[PDB]
């Protein structure tokens, strides 16, 4: 993998976290001061955390050597990093998050409303900026997920912005004479005149203009692809309460009627605080460290009333369709769970979400009998006596699922109840 080596050669700043310490692994050794309350994750991804709070609030400062800035001050450069913001509402007020401006010239990354804007400044009057806007329809609860920004900028060429490898917006760099780039970059959440958290990790700057194939290599090299992720992009974990949601039905929560699990309409889309929660329990796995990974055999528990059930197949009051069998809440021992309630998880990540697919397992082995989907069907559940009713239920298609294998109706996500 030269691809990886050739890129690193142009790396002028590498803000990593080693040995529980923020430092510059570029080689050019920038100074890294950590003022205020800056929480530091000891677990991977070794991110560092900031806040918008008053008084003692987080501030990370990075100061560079003149020699290496001077080189990239007029040619070409790229900025790339992982970022996450909690409660990134659409009505959010303006904030400067990452700033590199000294005497009213430089560059600055900031966020306002549903926008993450990257501005280029020469003087207090004139400034050109490129931005990314998140899809408010797809993220009613706030864009709270981890995402990988990349900004390529050529001073006589072009100024582009990428999110998760996908080029979002691209505009022409105007004639910018007298543009002085600062030797300091400051990570701090400063509100703009007239309470959120921010996680940053792996902040790199390069001395060239990265292309699509380079960016996506970087994007992919900077994650554990086989570690399944929750809705916000953190490592999905066993023995932790999540809300299980289908990607095609984000406005439904999980409820129960009789033996059946039935999906119901959310009251609102501010939080995900609604319905019954599930807990992922491991059965089979290559590693054993609480993180859920591809090809793991697993099952789901959930505490409904003061009892605790496990998700599993059951026989409905009448046939729902060919090869189709509902998943429901059952009080069953492990021997039954292994036969009729065990799944093989496969991570399925896209630009829009961190999701996963779930395959019914044969006797808690990795051999796949079917796939977990969702659908509305008419039958009897619980007290239902006189009439059938339409229930939106989780359903397993057995044997023939090549059609569903590519459908987003089999994409499941998990939102923590923190």
């Amino acid at each position: 993998n030269e691809y990886f080596n050739s890129i690193n050669d142009s790396k002028i700043l590498s803000l990593q976290n080693k040995k529980n310490t923020l430092m510059d692994t570029s080689g050019y050794n920038a100074e890294v001061r950590v003022e205020g309350n800056v929480q530091l994750n000891p677990i991977f991804p070794f991110d560092f955390k900031l806040g918008s709070s008053g008084d003692d609030r987080g501030k990370v400062i990075v100061t560079q050597n003149e020699n290496i800035v001077y080189n990239a001050m007029y040619e070409s450069f790229s900025i790339s990093f992982w970022i996450r913001i909690n409660k990134w509402v659409s009505n959010l007020p303006g904030y400067t998050i990452i700033d590199s401006v000294k005497n009213n010239s430089g560059w600055s990354i900031g966020i306002i409303s549903n926008f993450l804007v990257f501005t280029l400044k020469q003087n207090e009057n004139s400034e050109q900026d490129i931005n990314f806007s998140y899809d408010i329809s797809k993220n009613a609860a706030g864009y709270n997920k981890w995402f990988f920004v990349t900004i390529t900028t050529n001073m006589m060429g072009n100024m582009m912005i990428y999110i998760n490898g996908k080029l979002i917006d691209t505009i022409k760099v105007k004639e910018l004479t007298g543009i002085n780039f600062s030797k300091t970059i400051t990570f701090q959440m400063n509100k703009i005149p007239n309470n959120i958290n921010m996680w940053i990790r792996d902040f790199y700057i390069f001395a060239k203009e990265l292309d699509d194939k380079d960016i996506n290599i970087l994007f992919n090299s900077l994650q554990y692809t086989n570690v399944v992720k929750d809705y916000w992009g953190n490592d999905l974990r066993y023995d932790k309460e999540y809300y299980m949601i289908n990607v095609n039905y984000m406005n439904r929560y999980m409820s129960k009627k009789g033996n059946g699990i039935v999906f119901n309409t959310r009251k609102n889309n501010n939080d995900f605080n609604e319905g019954y929660k599930i807990i992922i329990k491991r059965i089979r796995g290559n590693t054993n460290d609480t993180r859920v990974r591809g090809e793991n055999v697993l099952y789901f528990n959930t505490t409904i009333d003061n009892k605790q059930y496990s998700l599993g197949m059951y026989k409905p009051s009448r046939n729902l369709g060919t090869d189709l069998v509902p998943l429901g809440a059952l009080d069953q021992p492990m021997d039954e769970i292994r036969k009729y309630g065990s799944f093989i998880i496969q991570p399925c990540n896209t630009f829009d979400y961190y999701a996963s697919q779930l395959f019914l397992s044969s006797n808690a082995t990795t051999n796949r009998l079917g796939i977990l989907s969702i659908g509305s069907y008419s039958f009897k559940l619980g007290d239902d006596y006189w009439f059938n009713h339409e229930y939106l239920i989780p359903v397993i298609k057995i044997e023939h699922y090549a059609s569903l294998l590519e459908s987003t109706s089999t994409h499941w996500v998990f939102v923590p109840a923190s």
